């Protein structure tokens, strides 16, 4: 309903909604793979 559908925006809502330790968190994007 709101919740599958919802978990492909579910975080980048917490941005559309701090700390720079989540940015940190996407920094490490490339980590992922790197």
């Amino acid at each position: 309903g709101i919740g599958a559908f919802g978990l492909l925006g579910f975080l980048a809502a917490g941005s559309k909604k701090k700390n720079e330790q989540e940015l940190l968190e996407l920094d490490k994007w490339a980590s992922l793979w790197n």
